């Protein structure tokens, strides 16, 4: 096991810009919304696509109020109907009566995303149930690549290209062997800042669709994980990144951080029968604390109705999720403790200076690295937040948190494994004088760019 | 030919940062210096490595004076002797009398480069005439990855990893092949910002070691060039990227810009007999004008002597080189021209603000994109300098430049094909009132971040 190797695997600059987005939105919309399905059958009549009240500004307003950093639109789902006027097939909005055949929903969405300060990403299903070339090999690749080129060069900066693994062809279906390597070269060449996700090397599907977050989430994982979703370790395993899980891989490991994806409803597309099963503001806020406080990026889907609007319950939950995240952020930014450290005290101000590029790192011979955060007055708290300077790698393996009570006893307030981008370690309301964070397990010396004790 | 794909192939942000360096130094130094050889045989006595006056600060001052942005050290050449105390072999400085076995020349160079404002890069020869694992396959990959690991984690940020492709049979009669893809994973994981050069995807050997520069240099080229150093295309071919040369490749092309490498002496390592064969300031400045005015990076090797200093003639030529370059940059930044454009006047000021991140692009239906630069007084000029916003791709195919003389007549000054990072287009001295740059061939609308008219 070479810890100078493991402890120094680092995010690319596109991975690090992505990680700081934290939470962004999925928008599953199109033919499936019109036909009320989760998967379409292919060859749907384009006359079915006639939403009478498409209001992307209403979607974006609600995503801004929800604290979203960007939006990923389903520009072509498995059914093959394209939401832009592709020159490569007639199975698009141009063949539909929406906007008299002059519409381009990718343009409307990306333009409105930008006006509202949200990044824009594209979902482009490799699986296609309409396209005649699908199953033919190379001729389908050329079609796909030609569609990537349209999406990546006509609509401005793309932050994510999301490549779904789903394939329902079955034992007797069409067999298409995607030329993934040729697709990557296209994406890298045209949008080199974009992250290629799921069936791609930059961002890893966390391995469930229900919003479950691992107890420990390693961004440093075996390199074969980048092929997991493509065609025996699996995106689903609970343990991917522990010393024990990675040792036999040696250098054949990489930075490949997790994205937790889930829908606000049981389905990805809008179904009216799901209006009473829309996740609430607090269930969403809990998901957020859990994911964004658990080294996991959060991709939350909110499907527009066939009228072409986000439904009321969904807008209410998003408004409420954004109020909560925004009070959290406000709390973190305005708390004020004095920080003391077990060693390298000259750098203790880095833990509390509001600067994500400065960090504290204990001397290499410090046998028990610890941070103590002393509150200006005795205070009721119920979380600590801690961040690693993940530019420099992911190190922390165990963290134990203790609290000094005003009577002068101390309680073990809670423990966690991995930190990474951010750990929000939650516990019961408790009034304390100070907290100590015992970083008692690490892969070489940890680099900690923020620490705070907070009341959520 | 798909122009919508070609005109939109772009550099990664790491290739973009490397391009802004322009010129940086090679330092070939080590066992071969001590035995006065261009190639070592392997198994050299480590007592031979005993330079008496290693003074890397003296190297770095001379390189700063020469205008270099960085330096790339041969941390191990083909002979196999390591300039740092590697844990994977005893064929290193730890076995030599240099600093009584306690030296690390890699540490000395990288720390001095950093003090001097210079980036640091490493050359680590895959070919190894000493290492006993060479020729055994995976076991030599293990070794090599192990040494790459030391170099990429122990010495701060690395701007380039420069990989030469040569191979040989080992002491077992068998040829070593290299697990390239495995090496790239190491480099990408530990130093995400580094460019992997020559035998690597990010930076292309220009195809000669004589300082020759193509008339037209395309950074958009067939993707197979990335394997050329690992009729077929060669790195040496004159035409790699014209519409004719790339047409057949469709999207299997990429951003792979040229690096022109050459030595300030006939050999790469120092030889006392070559002290009277050091290229002069003027030769080196014509080389700079040619490469850095021809969309090529310049990598200039200056080898330290067996006593451990850059020799006087080398220092002197560096000094004069740096002076001419600095006069060039003065002429570039002190001309006060008014810029007018054939379309999109609102963006004209982007031509002259000295900012590489703003550019002018003519209207979609401007049929004759042109820039006229008006001098404050009739002035003698003998070059134009033009730079494309290469962040967005490389598009210019032909440029024609005319001059307006004070007597109201017009002269055709010169023409050039490619531009890329920068074209310096020189021509017979002439006094003009203004000059016009007619971009009369381009892959879609050109994007130009600087245009100037100068006296060199
Ligand atoms: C194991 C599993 O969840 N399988 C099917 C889903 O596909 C996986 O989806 C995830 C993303 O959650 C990832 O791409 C894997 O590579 C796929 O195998 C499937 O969901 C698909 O992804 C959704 C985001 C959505 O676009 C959906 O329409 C798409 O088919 C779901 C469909 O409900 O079925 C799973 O059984
Ligand atoms: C085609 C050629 O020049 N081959 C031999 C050189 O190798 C090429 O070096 C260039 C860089 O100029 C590039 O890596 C190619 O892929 C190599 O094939 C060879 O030079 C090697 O490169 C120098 C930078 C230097 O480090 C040298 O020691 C090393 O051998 C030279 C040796 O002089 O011979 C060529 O015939
Ligand atoms: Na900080
Ligand atoms: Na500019």
């Amino acid at each position: 096991i070479n810890l100078n190797y493991l402890a120094n695997v680092r995010p690319s600059s596109r991975q690090l810009a992505w990680q700081r987005m934290e939470m962004y939105a999925f928008l599953h919309f199109g033919m499936n919304t019109m036909t009320d399905r989760e998967w379409g059958l292919g060859h749907e009549d384009p006359a079915l696509f006639n939403p009478r009240n498409v209001d992307v500004d209403q979607w974006m307003d609600a995503l801004v109020a929800g604290g979203m950093a960007g939006v990923i639109l389903t520009c072509k789902h498995h059914d093959g109907f394209c939401l832009w006027p592709s020159r490569l097939t007639r199975h698009t909005v141009a063949s539909s009566p929406w906007r008299e055949g002059k519409g381009d929903l990718v343009r409307e969405v990306s333009e409105s995303a930008r006006r509202h300060g949200l990044k824009f990403g594209v979902y482009l299903s490799p699986w296609d149930r309409t396209e005649e070339s699908y199953g033919k090999g190379k001729a389908y690749d050329d079609f796909y690549v030609g569609q990537l080129t349209e999406l990546l060069t006509q609509y401005g900066p793309i932050f994510s290209v999301w490549l779904a693994g789903a394939n329902g062809e079955g034992k007797n279906g069409k067999t298409q062997y995607y030329d993934w390597d040729r697709y990557y070269n296209v994406i890298r060449s045209l949008q080199p800042d974009a992250v290629i996700s799921v069936c791609g090397p930059d961002v890893r599907w966390a391995g469930n669709a229900a919003g479950h977050v691992r107890d420990n989430e390693w961004s440093v994982v075996p390199r074969r994980l980048r092929s997991a979703e493509l065609t025996t370790v699996s995106s689903q395993d609970d343990d991917l990144g522990s010393r024990e899980a990675v040792a036999g891989y040696g250098d054949n490991v990489c930075w490949y951080p997790a994205e937790v994806d889930t829908s606000i409803r049981p389905g990805w597309f809008y179904h009216q029968s799901e209006d009473d099963k829309v996740m609430s503001a607090d269930q969403l806020f809990d998901l957020w604390l859990s994911a964004v406080g658990g080294n996991s990026s959060l991709l939350l889907n909110i499907p527009p109705s066939p009228e072409g609007l986000l439904a009321e319950p969904d807008v209410q939950s998003l408004k409420g999720l954004g109020r909560r995240v925004s009070e959290f952020r406000e709390a973190l930014a305005s708390v004020r403790c004095e920080a003391r450290t077990s060693s390298a005290s000259a750098a203790a101000a880095h833990l509390v200076d509001g600067n994500r590029d400065t960090f504290w790192r204990p001397d290499a011979d410090d046998a028990a690295p610890a941070i103590t955060l002393t509150l200006p007055q005795p205070t009721t708290i119920n979380a600590i937040v801690i961040e690693e300077a993940i530019e420099h790698g992911q190190r922390i393996e165990h963290l134990r948190v203790t609290g000094a009570l005003p009577d002068g006893t101390e309680r073990v307030l809670g423990q966690a494994g991995t930190v990474g981008y951010r750990r929000i370690l939650r516990f019961d309301d408790v009034e304390v004088s100070s907290v100590t964070l015992h970083v008692d397990g690490s892969r070489l010396a940890p680099m900690i760019s923020r620490a705070a004790a907070v009341r959520i």
